[PDB]
């Protein structure tokens, strides 16, 4: 068949199709993903007034990143079951492509909200030292910015042209390194002159950081993680992908910013933790 | 036919079919269960304000608890009516494969929301005497997720390979008896210090809790608790699992989660029942 | 065509099949249904604090029933467009099997919120005087309960088995009953010791509640209201159950529920009619 | 072809069919239509604390009727789309009688829930003199109702009977007549022992009244305002009706509503405008 | 095929068809643009009470406007989806006119929510001086309507008659050009008598105001900017029509709404950023 430069679950599905197991798990994988987004809306509007004023826009700020991606995680649940039908003959299902080629792209341009507002929300909770506000800001906001754009450009030839995915992949990963350092600095920065408290979340946050934000490159390589013809391009590669991608995003949308919401607890001269 | 690792449900469905009551009746029970987790929502928002502040984190974790159901039983309701078509020639309800096939996996991988939160949210209205709280939510989340994660597992065999069912079943009903174990520590801790009609509470809170959560794995059972080919390896069997399900569902989350708000404004220094 | 056990206008439907006004009518009633219960929803939370804190739960549990039927309503009015459609050849809307029987026993399952809450509501403006609360309340419950259920169980055999229909509907009467006696009683006590303002909205509650919730047993009897092959085993007598379900609706859920705010507004000790 | 007593958008879309400006169009401003009234929520909502409290009725009842009007015009805006399709050999939209035939009676049946609320709530802002309350809010309610009822029936019959049409339409007009009699007489008495700033409003609140209401009959008789075989039988009247109807709906409703909550600031003791 | 008076999508869509990367693409950047606005309105919501009383109607009217955003980038994000089906053989999406053809002219008529009420907003945070606000008020109002209608209807001849197209398009901008005028001068009003840091704010509003708006027109002409057969004229003029589309959206509603929101803050007699 010829389906051009589509991700890899669509060859998968239109070759040897998904068993039950595959098929169903990734359905739920995806819904349980929204469900704790839409969980996370709540929790974030209910708590807002248990912070300080100042540190308020933190609790915004994740609701905003809940709302986002809520939405997507939704349509994407419905678009994997749209793009896969079962086949009575053999009992698996296989690409339907009535219902459009399955495109992981989706998350990619709402990770322009997240992302963004994600890195953004911190500077409201720690205070900088050396470093500038507007400065660390941009730096987030241009990098992250990079970073999504070449990757997702990158994932349309997963499998049409695995020297651009690649390429991409790698320009990608140099503004990925750049959010990683800035981000380091405003932890570091963040733990100059507060609690221990404090200083004991920012150092788990960092850690949650770095691990949660790390997965999403490995959901762009998965495929091809086990080489040519390895375990994982196949449909366990294809579950493996999205199971990767719902625990990034609890533990970088919804535990993050419970993580922040904690700190900014710490940090009120009102509350008690 | 080859279904291969699916739900009992679909297997009643290809052959024999769904009667009009059957049929009807499952997507009733599924469609309640969706109103009372939407209704218990707005419940548990709307009463946040009759407790103490320190006992309003309770009412938010069962608002948590009623979206993911809200979500996860809808979606379900949806899978049933998709799942099932009217045949005019003999008046029955046959598997419909292009709907899907019918899994009751969706419920298990939510229940990573719905477990965790039911099982914390109790440690924000009762004190431990003898127990640390993080050392009782760690127990109770690992014990959760282990449970969940197992029988998820398990029930893709249900019908496929009734050994792997058994076995893993088992294995979850292990942290099943461990979850039970500290609860009942955490209830009698909770009793000690309180007044009496603050433990009268508790009581009934540990008797709804012990007979709601061994429905689940009932419903687990459900289609072989007749035996081999007995009354309930059947549409009547299927009924049953779903009526179980929403009994379950309905006592677990919400009329618990009322119990608890109960609790919550016996121990509350300003407000009284 | 074998349709079994299915409520009488899948027969109307699949041999006469229904007029432009018939099917037209019954898709706006059923609209106008779910549409009153959403506005009701805002309607109630937005009066909250329009009385008294003691009387506001009474705000809470109409908006709880208001969720359940707008659900409910909704997911009917999208049952009966699917159920029939139009044949170009005759001009009629004949039934469509692919979008499964109508069946009004959604409503019925639904009962099991409204019924209980409606009920309880009013204990929480009125104050019994030789009645106990708790008492009050589970006989409500329990008769609400085997009213519904048996009624629930008869709808499916309206034109399958006339006997069953009529035995399961008299088990259900002497249930109703019952809840009636209760009501009266609870109307008498609640109107001891309040303005005669407020006992005037007692005595106009009880006519409502009489006249309204024996709407319920007369959709229930419709199509056979007017004996074999009469008017009403029709187009006609579809239509005429709808609407008297919508209006029932409309009258013992919205109507009520802003009656008894009006109470609790003349029983507050801040406000005043 | 047969279509019964159906609106006339389905005879001209079943013979001549819609031109792709045609077509779009009434979906444009039927999606506007819906988008307005939801958008008007909000506002509603959240200017209730802009006025004194005895006024914020009127600002819940605006609410509730955006509810209505919301949910109908976007399922009339869905029906709109269902009901006609795209003919790749001619290049127009025809008469797809699977989606059901077009029937404006979706609003008539709504209007059940808007005028009586519409009217009632300047009776929240206004005080009256001469007339008293119970009496206007019983004429407003039995003439509505009169008016939509007997319009409902009319419109049935705009195609298949003229005679009953313009019969029934004429009938309604009375009551309409009633209705703008009543409405004058409360705006006079509004007018009473206010400042001059709020009579000016309460003068733009009665021109805005009559207008917006007389362009209802006037989409009711819009076929025919030119006649037999005149201009406005055609894709050009289909459009007329729905653009109508839209106007009408802006300015009855949300405009109206925005003046009434002018009007509750002015007469506000608190607030200044 | 006959397309008659179509937008340049379908003939894209009808001739060559898109790409996956076109199709995929531009169904997420729709996708993303309704989404920010829904993220868009909880922020501006959740932000009320960070200003002044007098400012809030500024939050408020933000909030009216991602209403209407959202409702309608999320309708055309599924009309693009239901618009173009994936063709096997050839391996790209195809015109399917089952789905209807896709229209802009959604976009809009929506406007005449947007652009009345994002013009209007401003005159909630500015003083002006030597202008009326009710001038300002309706010169906005009346040059945006005749802007929007006048370009809504070219908009239908992109393809069909290009001499309609730029007339109606030329018409347009003369209305665009009173906007742009009377804008600056509310600016340069609104910065007379404010701090420097308000100042510098509505220095940034004017330049996010004329880019954002100037790109709306920019779409309008977007297949053609590369002339007769052109680099535009073509699926990659399809995909920058719809990218600059959301990229306005987001800087000309929710940026400028922000941006507002920033300046009000700093007008605000308490509050500080
Ligand atoms: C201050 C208020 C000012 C109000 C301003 C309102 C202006 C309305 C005028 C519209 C006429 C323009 C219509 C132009 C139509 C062009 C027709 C055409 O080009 O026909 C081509 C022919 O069919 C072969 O190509
Ligand atoms: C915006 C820039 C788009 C860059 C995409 C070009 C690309 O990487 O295409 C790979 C290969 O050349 C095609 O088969
Ligand atoms: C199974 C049928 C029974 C389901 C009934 C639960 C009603 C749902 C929400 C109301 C919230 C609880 C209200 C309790 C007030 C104290
Ligand atoms: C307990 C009540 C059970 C009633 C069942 C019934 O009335 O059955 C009628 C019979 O089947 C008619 O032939
Ligand atoms: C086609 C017509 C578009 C209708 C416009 C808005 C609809 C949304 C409703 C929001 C109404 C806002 C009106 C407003 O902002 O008025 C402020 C008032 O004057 C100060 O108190
Ligand atoms: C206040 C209550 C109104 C009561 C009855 C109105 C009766 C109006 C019915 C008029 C029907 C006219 C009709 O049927 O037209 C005759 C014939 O069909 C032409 O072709
Ligand atoms: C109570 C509703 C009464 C409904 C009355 C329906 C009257 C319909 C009518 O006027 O009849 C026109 C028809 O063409 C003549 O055969
Ligand atoms: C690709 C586009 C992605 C855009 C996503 C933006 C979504 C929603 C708006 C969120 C608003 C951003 C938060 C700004 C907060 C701010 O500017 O400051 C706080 C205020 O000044 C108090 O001090
Ligand atoms: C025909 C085309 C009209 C379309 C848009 C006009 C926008 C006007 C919609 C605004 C209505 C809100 C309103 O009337 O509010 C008055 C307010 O008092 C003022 O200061
Ligand atoms: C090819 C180009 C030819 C096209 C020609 C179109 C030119 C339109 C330009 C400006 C319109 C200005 C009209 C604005 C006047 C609106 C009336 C108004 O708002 O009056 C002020 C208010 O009454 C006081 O309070
Ligand atoms: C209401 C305004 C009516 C607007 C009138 C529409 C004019 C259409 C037009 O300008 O098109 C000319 C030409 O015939 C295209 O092929
Ligand atoms: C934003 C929109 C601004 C565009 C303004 C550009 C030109 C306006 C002057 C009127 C143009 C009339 C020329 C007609 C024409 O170009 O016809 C081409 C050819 O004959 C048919 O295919
Ligand atoms: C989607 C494409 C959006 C473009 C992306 C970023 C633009 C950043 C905002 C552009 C305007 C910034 C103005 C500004 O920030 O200055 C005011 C001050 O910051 C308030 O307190
Ligand atoms: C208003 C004009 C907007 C800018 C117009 C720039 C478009 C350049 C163009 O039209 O290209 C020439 C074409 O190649 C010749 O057929
Ligand atoms: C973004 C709009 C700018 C247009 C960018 C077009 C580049 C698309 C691309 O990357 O490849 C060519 C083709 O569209 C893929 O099959
Ligand atoms: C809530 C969503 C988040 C936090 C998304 C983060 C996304 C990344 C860190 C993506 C990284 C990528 C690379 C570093 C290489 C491959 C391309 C990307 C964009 C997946
Ligand atoms: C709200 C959802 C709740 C409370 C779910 C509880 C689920 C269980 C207690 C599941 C138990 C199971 C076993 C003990 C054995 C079979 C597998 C399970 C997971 C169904
Ligand atoms: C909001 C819904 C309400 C108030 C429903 C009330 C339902 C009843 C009173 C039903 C009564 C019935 C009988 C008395 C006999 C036939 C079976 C029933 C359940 C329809
Ligand atoms: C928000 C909806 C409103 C304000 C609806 C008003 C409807 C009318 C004023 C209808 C009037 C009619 C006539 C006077 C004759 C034709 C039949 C009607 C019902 C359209
Ligand atoms: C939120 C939506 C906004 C701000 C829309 C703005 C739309 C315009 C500025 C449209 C301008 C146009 C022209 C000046 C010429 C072509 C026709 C229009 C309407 C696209
Ligand atoms: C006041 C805030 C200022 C924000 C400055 C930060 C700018 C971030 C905007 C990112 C824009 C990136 C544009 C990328 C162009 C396309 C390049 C893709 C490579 C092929
Ligand atoms: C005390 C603990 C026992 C609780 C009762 C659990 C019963 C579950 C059985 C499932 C019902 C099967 C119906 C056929
Ligand atoms: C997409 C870049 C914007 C193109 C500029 C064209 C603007 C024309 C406006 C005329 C008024
Ligand atoms: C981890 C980053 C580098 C991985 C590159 C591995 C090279 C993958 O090689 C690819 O494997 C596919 C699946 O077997 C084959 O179908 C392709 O033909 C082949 O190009
Ligand atoms: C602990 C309770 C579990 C008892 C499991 C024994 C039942 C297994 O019996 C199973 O019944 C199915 C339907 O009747 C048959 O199709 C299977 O072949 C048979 O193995
Ligand atoms: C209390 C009211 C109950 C009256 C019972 C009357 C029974 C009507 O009789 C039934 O009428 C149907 C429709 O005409 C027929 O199709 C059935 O065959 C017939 O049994
Ligand atoms: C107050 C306005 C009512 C005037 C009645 C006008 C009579 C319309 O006449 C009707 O016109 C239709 C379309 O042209 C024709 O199809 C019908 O045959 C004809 O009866
Ligand atoms: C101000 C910008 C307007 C420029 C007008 C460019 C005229 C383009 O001309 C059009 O191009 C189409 C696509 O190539 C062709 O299919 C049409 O035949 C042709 O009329
Ligand atoms: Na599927
Ligand atoms: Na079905
Ligand atoms: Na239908
Ligand atoms: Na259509
Ligand atoms: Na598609």
């Amino acid at each position: 068949q010829e389906l051009g430069n589509a991700n890899f679950e669509n060859f998968i599905g239109a070759t040897e199709g998904f068993s039950e197991i595959a098929y169903q798990f990734t359905s739920h994988i995806l819904t349980l993903g929204y469900a704790v987004m839409l969980a996370g809306l709540l929790y974030f509007i209910l708590t807002i007034k248990n912070v300080d004023k100042k540190f308020q826009m933190s609790n915004i700020l994740s609701a905003v990143v809940m709302v986002s991606a809520f939405l997507l995680l939704y349509a994407q649940a419905q678009n994997w079951t749209s793009s896969f039908t079962f086949n009575e003959e053999v009992g698996r299902y296989f690409l339907d492509p009535s219902g459009d080629l399955f495109n992981n792209g989706y998350r990619y341009l709402n990770w322009l909200i997240d992302v963004p507002m994600l890195l953004f929300q911190i500077l409201f909770v720690v205070s900088l030292t050396t470093s500038k506000f507007s400065s660390v800001r941009n730096q987030f906001w241009f990098s992250g910015a990079m970073m999504i754009i070449t990757g997702y450009i990158g994932q349309f030839y997963e499998v049409s042209n695995l020297t651009a995915f690649l390429v991409w992949g790698a320009i990608s990963s140099a503004f990925f390194f750049h959010i990683l350092w800035v981000m380091k600095k405003v932890i570091n920065e963040g733990k100059e002159g507060i609690s221990p408290a404090g200083q004991k979340i920012l150092s788990n946050i960092w850690i949650l950081f770095l691990i949660s934000w790390t997965l999403y490159p490995g959901a762009y390589l998965m495929p091809y993680l086990t080489g040519v013809d390895g375990f994982l391009y196949s449909e366990d590669g294809v579950m493996a992908r999205q199971l990767v991608y719902t625990i990034a995003d609890v533990s970088a949308k919804v535990i993050y910013g419970v993580l922040l919401g904690n700190l900014a607890i710490t940090l009120s001269k009102n509350k008690e933790l």
